[PDB]
């Protein structure tokens, strides 16, 4: 009986696990799934609870509730390192030995050594961290009525106007009315400032969408500062460079959405990595190891359409999962492996709960329609992992 | 009658014991403290009596004087082994059974298998042993006037230019003028030689301090031999490797400060150890034993923030103590445990009685100032274990 160890119950790991579970049956292999928490979180929805537009329990689901415990042994613990030579994974409260290893430990923030950013800005990357953001923001608003001079309490800076930054400010902007009512704040004093170093918002995207987004978000009070890098970050706010000169923004809340890297454990375990990620072979294995598969944000894959990396996304992470599960079953039953074939469909960026932009099936989409697509597309994933029960449970 | 046994009345054990004492009331548990001597010694001060710069009684205090006998039963005896299966500790003059076990048996010298080092060099590691070093040194100086050819009587070799080695040579150097006057010795003949295998003095420290230290100590007659390992040790001195030549140093006194390891009783009792130490779980317990806590130099903890182990220090040992005491009180009361968090502040290395280097509150410090900080910092611990009575009793 071979031992399969899956590190990380995120998009990659969970999907890998649930695949193995459908593809094998009892006693074909040992399958141990390791996650730091006993829940799996819908990472792509985390911007909502961060802003408080959706309760966090809707963006997580219990792992035991998803799996067949006869088929998969679930371990709640925190990975510390990987010994490749000895095929041991060292946990915080024990060790595990594997024949096959699947690594899906996701991303960590990248602050590019920008001063203070690490210590003094928040990140949207877990359930814990979004509850902290959400409550931090509400606390600032509560403090305001008693110190109406401190408009900095009402100023929220979001670093990076990429996909995540936009989604987050959109959620913030929807929420402001309710928030201002709860705490007797004059809406006109609130400042949501999205600060991007590059010359445009959503650098890399179709300008038609960018402009539509800027228009909607500007229409709800979002200010954009473009071509504007963050020189440093403090408990009081950020310092930016405008026209080669330092200007301060006083902001009681600063959130960084400006960059991610491969979970650092991969590098520290001695794999060769680019920006913390592994450039995998065509079956998603780590170079040098015919028995180690890397999934999700830990994996780097070059796109053949251009010659640029594929970006780290849930969409591709899910696909990594399905592939590794199929290919591992093959390995186990002396079947054959199929190399990985990313089929990247389109994505939609939400703009608050009622509006959205995206390119689906080659075609641009907006507003109520775009919103529904995203929701539908996202429901596909729930269905994938928990069937109708789950799709309904998000009811 | 939950039986708590604490093995070793050093920084970890004593502080654990005095915590339990404050946190529990009568008959909540049996607390037995075991130590080989009926005194507890201030290990961090032992370099002074070793050189004779401070009487040894100032670096020890009676255990009974510190504890409440109604709360804690003190046993003077010597641990021989631990039976995990039986939950029995074998003493030299009896046995003890435990429900909970706290291990704080401190360090033993690490000689890295170097020939003779164990049998022919001294260690600064107890009150007994510093008295022996001190009286050994004085005896050599007394012998000299009657055999002026034997300048080896005036040669003292200190192995290791780490924290301890530097502190010791600094003490030796302060003391030399008095020692030469007592025994009619020509100062210019005295040789204090600090021999380090690594390529620098104080490897791991800020060079600004290193250089300042080398300057002060060189100014007082300390010679440094760096990148120079000790090939062997004999009653007549040490053999070292210079370039590739084995070169002898004739020295009537040799002291090893070059390395420590976890007390050997831990390994021989069958716990898995790295360098004699246990890699404890987040509540300081030995992996596989939910009822055994390890403290002080027996415990190994990795610095997530450099991925290298924390060094074995009194500072962290004290903190282990407090945590184990809190957590045990919890366990006794069916409560829940708080995991451990090292808060490592800064340390000062003395350089004789009137000079010192260190980093405190992020900032470097030297001379008279540095000296006072260390003295104050060290009084905090006395206060911690014996209040103002003690701080005064050392005054
Ligand atoms: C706000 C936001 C919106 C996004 N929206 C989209 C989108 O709309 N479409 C899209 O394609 N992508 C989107 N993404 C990106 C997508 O979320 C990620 O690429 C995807 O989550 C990567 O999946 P993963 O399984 O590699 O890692 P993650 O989803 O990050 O999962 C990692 C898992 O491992 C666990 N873990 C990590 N380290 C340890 C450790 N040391 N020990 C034990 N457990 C550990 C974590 O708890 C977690 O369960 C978004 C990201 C964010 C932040
Ligand atoms: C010269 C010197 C200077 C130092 N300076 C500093 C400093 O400035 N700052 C700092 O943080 N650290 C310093 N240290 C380190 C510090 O001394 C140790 O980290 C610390 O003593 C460890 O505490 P502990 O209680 O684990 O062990 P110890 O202090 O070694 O106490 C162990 C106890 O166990 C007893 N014992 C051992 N074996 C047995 C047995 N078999 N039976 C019964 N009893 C036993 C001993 O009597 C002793 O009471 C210094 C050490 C030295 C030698």
């Amino acid at each position: 009986k071979p031992s399969i160890v899956i590190l990380g119950a995120g998009y990659g790991g969970i999907v890998a696990a649930l695949g193995l579970q459908k593809r094998l049956n009892y006693n074909e292999a040992d399958i141990t799934l390791v996650n730091k928490n006993d829940y799996h979180y819908i990472t792509t929805e985390l911007h909502q609870p961060a802003a408080g537009t959706m309760h966090h329990d809707q963006a997580r689901v219990g792992i035991k509730e998803l799996i067949d415990e006869k088929k998969i042994k679930f371990v709640k613990d925190t990975v510390v390192a990987i010994d490749r030579e000895q095929q041991k994974v060292t946990l915080q409260n024990g060790e595990l030995h594997y024949d096959y290893l699947v690594v899906g430990l996701g991303s960590e923030p990248e602050t590019f050594g920008i001063e203070g950013l690490r210590e003094h800005a928040f990140s949207i990357n877990s359930i814990n961290s979004v509850r902290i953001i959400r409550q931090h923001i509400e606390y600032q608003f509560a403090k305001f009525a008693a110190e109406p001079e401190r408009t900095d309490y009402l100023t929220i800076v979001v670093g990076g106007a990429g996909f995540t930054g936009i989604e987050f400010v959109g959620e913030l902007a929807d929420r402001m009315p309710e928030l201002c009512a709860e705490y007797d704040v004059d809406p006109k004093l609130v400042r949501i400032i999205n600060v991007e170093a590059a010359p445009t918002v959503l650098p890399g995207f179709d300008p038609a969408l960018v402009n539509y987004a800027m228009d909607v978000l500007g229409g709800k009070g979002v200010e954009f500062k473009i071509g504007t890098p963050i020189k440093r970050c403090t408990p009081e706010g950020v310092v930016i460079e405008v026209d080669g000169e330092e200007e301060e923004i006083k902001a009681a809340t600063v959130v960084w959405t400006g960059g991610v890297r491969g979970n650092s454990i991969v590098e520290k375990s001695g794999f060769e990595t680019m920006r913390g990620r592994i450039k995998v072979d065509p079956y998603l294995r780590a170079p040098g190891h015919e028995n180690i598969f890397i999934v999700g944000d830990c994996a780097l894959i070059i796109n053949e359409e251009n010659n640029r990396p594929y970006p780290p996304t849930a969409q591709i992470a899910i696909q990594h999962g399905e592939n590794v599960a199929a290919n591992l079953a093959a390995l186990i039953r002396g079947g054959s492996m199929t190399p990985f074939k990313p089929h990247i469909r389109g994505t939609v960026a939400s703009l608050g709960r009622n509006d959205a932009i995206g390119i689906v099936g080659g075609r641009k989409v907006y507003g109520h329609a775009a919103s529904w697509l995203k929701k539908l597309i996202d429901m596909r994933y729930l269905y994938l992992i928990g069937g109708l029960s789950l799709v309904l449970k998000k009811g």
